[PDB]
């Protein structure tokens, strides 16, 4: 495409949700 603008005329891409830290950072805490 010539302008950067076409993600939003063509097809949008679904945004991927974030992971939550609350168990993943305390439990590495421990560890590591």
């Amino acid at each position: 495409m010539a302008d950067e603008s076409s993600d939003a005329a063509g097809e949008p891409q679904p945004a991927p949700a974030p992971v939550r830290r609350r168990s993943s950072a305390n439990y590495r805490a421990y560890a590591t």
